[PDB]
């Protein structure tokens, strides 16, 4: 579980979005596993605007933050799960690390701010849904 809180926006994994999120929808993309809903109160997360490939992510299944090197956002095959059929997920970055069901929503951060959130796992890899291209998160 986990979310990003920036301005009047809440960014969560689309597959974990609640009834309150769909009832206050701003934007969603199934191919990216992202959903953004509106909030009443202003958030304090800063979204990174950079091309960093090293950062630190939170792993809830270990109660630990791990420093990782991660790949550039790309179209990557993700196996079928209870949430999506087998498909290419876009804007996804991989790192070598631990990610289990329950870890989605953990933040990945670099020196510039929030880079993305955990979206995939297994086989000793962790995948993060990038949010650095969503420039509109910083305005209105
Ligand atoms: N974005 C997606 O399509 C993911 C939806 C949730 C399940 N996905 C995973 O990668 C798995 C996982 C392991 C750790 O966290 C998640 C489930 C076993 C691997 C795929
Ligand atoms: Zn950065």
């Amino acid at each position: 579980s986990g979310a990003i809180y920036v301005g009047n926006y809440r960014v969560v994994n689309r597959h974990l979005a609640t009834h309150n999120d769909w009832a206050n929808l701003v934007w969603e993309d199934s191919s990216r596993d992202l959903l953004v809903s509106s909030t009443t109160a202003q958030g304090c997360d800063t979204i990174a605007r950079c091309d960093c490939q090293t950062g630190v992510y939170y792993c809830s299944s270990r109660r630990k933050h791990y420093p990782v090197s991660f790949s550039k956002p790309s179209l990557i095959f993700v196996e079928a799960s209870e949430y999506y059929p087998a498909r290419y997920q876009s804007h996804l970055m991989l790192a070598v690390g631990h990610s289990e069901p329950g870890d989605c929503g953990g933040i990945l951060r670099c020196q510039h701010g929030v880079v993305g959130i955990v979206s995939t796992g297994g086989n000793g890899l962790v995948g993060f849904a990038d949010v650095r291209d969503l420039l509109w998160l910083d305005e209105e």
